[PDB]
């Protein structure tokens, strides 16, 4: 049979849903880039770097999308923690909308 | 506002038009406008025709079409079809992971 295929390779087609992943994992509590990005691989997504999550958390603020806190994590190291504005809020709402259309109309290409 | 999405989407869906029967730029953006994406420009659609030729996924023939004028056809190479079974698996592992997260699941 085919060989097992551990899932690499997908950094391309994640552009546009990354955004909309890591603001989703922002609403459900506080968190930083370090975590997002172990969030991110734990959930199969293994090649994203923690670098390239910063990019992104540097675009959410240029969006006004995330609201920032720099203190202390359990662990120790201070950390900025990232939460949702209103804003936030309203355009991972707007992501959900846009993803399940296009899902719609991905599976009607593949129809 | 789907433009952002659509990157990293519409190179699949380009080779799956292409798979289907040989088109040019013009067609396929015809029929990614008709599907419901009507803010795709003609001028995305053949920068990921040549994208794919540069990575020698597609097959390029010159010749004239069956109502007459002349165009540059797309069908897929070896390699084309390849990376299209491969674009259908990582989708969908990549959906299938999405969807436990909008369900609440991860
Ligand atoms: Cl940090
Ligand atoms: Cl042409």
């Amino acid at each position: 049979g085919s060989a097992k295929d551990p899932m690499k390779g997908l950094t391309e087609l994640l552009k546009g849903s990354l955004e909309g992943m890591i603001l989703e994992r922002i609403s459900r509590g506080e968190t930083y880039g370090y975590e997002i990005t172990k969030y991110l691989n734990d959930l199969g997504f293994d090649e994203i770097v923690e670098g390239t999550v910063y990019t992104i958390l540097v675009r959410l603020e240029k969006k006004g999308l995330v609201e920032i806190e720099k203190k202390k994590s359990e662990l120790g190291p201070p950390r900025k923690f990232y939460t949702l504005s209103p804003a936030g809020e309203e355009e991972l709402a707007i992501f959900w909308k846009r993803w399940d259309f296009i899902q719609g109309k991905i599976m009607q290409v593949k129809g």
